[PDB]
């Protein structure tokens, strides 16, 4: 056997940015946002939510006490895999590598952005013509789809969780909400520790995850959709 | 009023024979199957395998047609046939246990055994296979099964080198010629995509997703999630 090249490859809207474009299909779902098209599955789903019962093989007991916090709190409510794109996209938003070479009034334009997709589910933003129309540019487009492919490249320089001392995890603060994305054998596990407001107004320790697939991430990466 | 993003290792973890090798059993579980050979524990999710006959029967929007242009071979081909990944697996091993730095660190004796075990993954379906103690010319030890299994972990840690299908002239797949059957193995964004040809010219194909294999792609155990 040997390695070889023989299915290699041969050799605008700027109000995308604000859209939030899902909808479903073959496997799973499609959502639109820039110019990226997000292919994500139905995996994991039902073994998400099993993992949160203690009446599983022995085999998944040692991944229910790592995650204890996740799946041994009936408290932790588990979200659907483009909630958690919504989120680790959020993320890349306010990547420091990412909003060096941004212009300022842009630059808060990006703000406003990544808070919507963390804090928000709704499908679009309106942000007035005006700021638009002088920092959204077709170059600050194209950095900001650029940047974000950096962000999902360096998530792969992450190693899957070990036991000899590897960074597994990037852990931030934003908007007031503590978010932990962890590497695991299936994709890129999405944890977010919250505050949640119920209306007496009563505040409480929240706590959401997601799981995202190597996939979904991979395509955009460094071609095909498969 | 917020932090930055920091690289964290806050989750970070603190005997066999022949009939160990001689089954390819599928388990029910949850989210898919569990199988069992060796020392290893495959957790074959049911998932990514309802878009390989969409993609086949050209049920899909038309942003996989490229897709289906690229592997014509496989979605555009009449005498094309999919299997599911519990077999692709099956054949994936097979070629495994092929490998020639898996082979050199064996004994004729074993290596007998080994190609045995591999013809009857690769050529064979059946669940189980029975070798005459007759042939059997050593005993077999725990160990040498164990450096088995490692020769294996290390085909599967080879299979992660390659690169996803590209425009870069970058290798992305392994092929292996035999006695009148061609396999390839090509990893695409969703894992990796087995299929052999034979002759007439008929080929079949699976997915196996690479979720299954990077579990059991470092020397370290680790956890199945």
């Amino acid at each position: 056997a040997e390695l070889s090249t023989r299915y290699n490859l041969p050799a605008l809207d700027l109000n995308s940015t604000a859209r939030w474009i899902k909808e479903p299909s073959v496997g799973g779902w499609t959502v639109k946002w820039g110019n990226f098209v997000f292919h994500i599955p139905n995996t994991g789903m039902t073994l998400l939510h099993h993992l949160k019962s203690n009446f599983v093989v022995p085999e998944w007991q040692q991944t229910r006490n790592l995650f204890s916090h996740l799946f041994k709190n009936p408290k932790s409510t588990i979200i659907e895999p483009f909630l958690a794109l919504r989120i680790l996209l959020g993320v890349a938003l306010k990547d420091q590598e990412l909003q060096q070479s941004l212009i300022p009034g842009f630059r808060s334009i990006v703000h406003m952005l990544s808070e919507w997709l963390l804090l928000e589910v709704t499908s679009a933003i309106h942000i007035s013509p005006n700021l638009l129309g002088i920092y959204l540019t077709s170059d600050m487009f194209k950095i900001l789809m650029a940047g974000v492919k950096n962000f999902f490249n360096k998530m792969f320089t992450l190693h899957v969780v070990n036991d000899h001392g590897k960074p597994s995890s990037i852990e931030i603060k934003l908007t007031g909400q503590q978010i932990i994305i962890t590497r695991v054998n299936m994709g890129f596990l999405v944890e977010v520790r919250r505050i949640d407001i119920e209306p007496e107004t009563v505040l409480s320790e929240s706590v959401v995850f997601g799981l995202v697939a190597e996939a979904v991430l991979r395509e955009h990466s460094q071609g095909q959709p498969l």
